[PDB]
RNA sequence: UCU
C-alpha cells in the first residue's frame, strides 16, 4: 500500500493519460494511471515514488495549475 | 481532496 499517488484537482477537459504519464514518470516505474474527471490516480510500484512525486510536483506548474498532490487513501 |  501507500503506492498510489492522487491528483485532487486536475482540469476537467483537454487532460490524458500520456500528460500524466510525462509528468510523473521521472518519479518511478508508472503502472497504471486512472482519470475520473478532476480526480487522477497514478499507482506507481513502491511508496517512495509516491512521496518524490508530491515533494517535487507539488512546487511546479501544470496544467497551468498547482496540483493537489497526495498519498491515495482510495480502496 | 480519493475512482
Amino acid at each position: 500500500m501507500k503506492s498510489r499517488l492522487f491528483i485532487g484537482n486536475l482540469p476537467l477537459k483537454n487532460v490524458s493519460k500520456e500528460d500524466l504519464f510525462r509528468i510523473f514518470s521521472p518519479y518511478g516505474h508508472i503502472m497504471q494511471i486512472n482519470i475520473k474527471n478532476a480526480f487522477g490516480f497514478i499507482q506507481f510500484d513502491n511508496p517512495q515514488s509516491v512521496r518524490d512525486a508530491i515533494e517535487c510536483e507539488s512546487q511546479e506548474m501544470n496544467f497551468g495549475k498547482k496540483l493537489i498532490l497526495e498519498v491515495s487513501s482510495s480502496n
